[PDB]
DNA sequence: GGTCAGAAAATCGGTTGTGGTCAGCTGCTGCCACCGGTTAACCTC
């Protein structure tokens, strides 16, 4: 989780944060993991560690909150 | 060459009445914000 986390510098936080949100998703990730799936449990648990950190970023962002959409239409 | 008495003001105050108008109240009307499922795009088991 740090080898995924390293690649969201200098978007707002600094890196520890981005580090608690991907040890935070890997809870959630070892909670909603199944053994019989015969899956990788990094290649499963990537998509909700990169899910927490983005939006936790668009969470903690700026210093006025800003909904979600119109952070999704701000990045288009 | 007086003398109550009536008519008719105005004046404060009810009244009725009624008409409307608007504050608001509130169940439809419909649009708008997360939530996540899926669907064509990247790296090579």
């Amino acid at each position: 989780v740090v080898s995924l986390a390293k690649r969201y510098t200098g978007r707002g936080m600094a890196f520890l944060d981005l580090i608690q949100e991907g040890n935070l998703g890997l809870i959630r990730a070892v909670e909603k993991f199944d053994y019989t799936k015969g899956y990788k449990f990094s290649t499963y648990a990537t998509w909700w560690i990169r899910q927490a950190i983005t939006r936790a970023m668009a969470d903690q962002a700026r210093t006025i909150r800003i909904p979600v959409h119109m952070v999704e239409v701000i990045n288009k």
